[PDB]
């Protein structure tokens, strides 16, 4: 499984600071072995995109369900493509918590996603819930190649991290397939620093990070280095 | 002396394609300079089309968050949408209100965080038919502007929008005299509840259905400033909008 770190700016930055912290990501020499994707507030996702080398993908915070309608205020996944991102981060705890985003949404948001050709970070945490979670992911989901999974423990140990992975790899190896289990990445989305990566990265079951405010600061550098 | 206002709320439609085509027409057609004219694109596409649109056109987020930063993924500030070159926020939307369910209360701290931090605020509000069905149109509109009534304490940057929810996609429909009468009710409500100066200024736009053809006798009713354009700002014809009071 290829090591990979996102990192959710969340709602942070202007185009100054996100620029700095961009030109900061462009100096750095990524393994060739991790994947790295950053995913701007919604107003920067074009911004981010022509900024950032290549060698680093783009992904949108959230997005809609249909390609165009009358969602004032919403993005669909054609409006993310079209702007050069590859990725979706859809069902975070954000949005299931603070704006109320219920499961039977999120799965519409995924398959609608992934029909349009976008990879999807899914993401699954509590407050048997994370399993409802994932089975609603899962049922949206035909083809795995291009999701990763982020689990949050909104809640918040290494040993707890690896504790969760290794039953939500579980879950797929009983629910999906033996494959789907295999190779499905399982990315820790609870509190992550440049002093703590190291460790967690070691968790044979931790695929990598969906980073959060870590992924603002030069330390960003140092959690895509976790492996090295 | 209230300047006609004239927004195009392009919701979540175009690519850069069709929106570069859409801005370019845009540049190059006749306004007049008794019009001001603002342009509401995706989100995603509020930077591209500031770069794209002459600068006598304003743009407009179609929406934003109360805070200036935080842990709230997938929501942007009003800070980011000034930084994009933006000018304006669309706040309160029906759209908003009843598919995303935002709450009075949350619309109220909207209003007040864009207008601290220096946007203006185009604020919505609109009953929906089974509230008109109930004969329950004044008890609706004053309600959510007070609201936001409460969280503005300068009216200068300030337009509302009202919205007749009550005639999207139910068949029923508003005639001009019944724009004006609730637009003349809501610039009543200004007069008794905040004062007489505020009432003469304030923007009020008809967010319900304009096209070419119904623009200029909805233009010509005395409370009705100007419109919020929905689908039709993304045509030629909202050209003609724009010159409605023409």
């Amino acid at each position: 499984r290829k090591f990979f770190v996102g990192g959710n700016w969340k709602m942070n930055g202007r185009k100054q600071s996100l620029g700095e912290l961009i030109g900061t990501l462009n100096a750095a020499k990524v393994p060739a072995d991790t994947e790295v994707v950053c995913a701007p507030p919604t107003a920067y996702i074009d911004f981010a995109r022509q900024k950032l080398d290549p060698k680093i993908a783009v992904a949108a915070q959230n997005c809609y369900k249909v390609t165009n309608g009358a969602f004032t205020g919403e993005i669909s996944p054609g409006m993310i493509k079209d702007c050069g991102a590859t990725w979706v981060v859809l069902g975070h705890s954000e949005r299931r918590h603070v704006f109320g985003e219920s499961d039977e949404l999120i799965g519409q948001k995924v398959a609608h996603a992934l029909a349009e050709g976008l990879g999807v970070i899914a993401c699954i945490g509590e407050k048997k819930v994370v399993f409802e979670q994932t089975k609603v992911i899962a049922d949206n989901v035909k083809d795995w190649s291009k999701v990763v999974l982020a689990y949050e423990p909104v809640w918040a140990t290494p040993q707890q991290a690896q504790e969760v992975h290794e039953k939500l790899r579980g879950w797929l190896k009983s629910n999906v397939s033996d494959a789907v289990a295999q190779s499905t990445r399982i990315i820790y989305g609870g509190s992550v620093t440049g002093a703590t990566c190291k460790e967690l990265a070691s968790q044979p079951d931790v695929d990598g990070f969906l980073v959060g405010g870590a992924s603002l600061k030069p330390e960003f550098v140092d959690i895509i280095n976790a492996k090295q």
